[PDB]
């Protein structure tokens, strides 16, 4: 209602940071010097439909081994959904939005340090609990 925008860019734009360091650190260990060579420039990873793209292109040589225990398959990255690419304009869609990237970076996270992996945790639960605490 009225409490919302504030906390709706507050994790649109944390969710974007972490999937945007997320697919930023796989390329970089699998690639290292190499990364200009495939097309990998940090600049433009700007966007949640740049990221996408970029779990899409490396599907079979990155990213599909991190979603090994996932139903998630290389096409639900060609194209995601307006709800899943964009800053959420009602609570039905802040959930939506949540709940997919909360699962996502789980698996972006499968292969990182135990540290960074507790970090994901506890940005996790700061979402959570700030969406949680909106009810009218």
């Amino acid at each position: 209602p009225l409490q919302f925008d504030k906390v709706s860019q507050n994790v649109f734009e944390q969710v974007k940071e972490t999937i945007f360091f997320a697919i930023d650190h796989t390329l970089r260990k699998e690639y290292g010097e190499d990364i200009g060579f495939i097309d990998y420039n940090p600049d433009k990873l700007t966007t949640i439909e740049n990221a996408s793209n970029y779990i899409y292109l490396f599907w079979v040589s990155v990213f599909s081994e991190l979603f090994t225990c996932s139903k998630i398959k290389k096409n639900e990255w060609k194209s995601l959904p307006t709800v899943l690419k964009s800053k959420p304009t009602n609570l039905n869609d802040l959930r939506t939005f949540e709940q997919f990237w909360e699962t996502v970076l789980h698996f972006l996270f499968s292969k990182f340090t135990n540290e960074e992996k507790q970090s994901l945790e506890k940005q996790i639960h700061e979402w959570k609990t700030s969406i949680n605490a909106i009810s009218t």
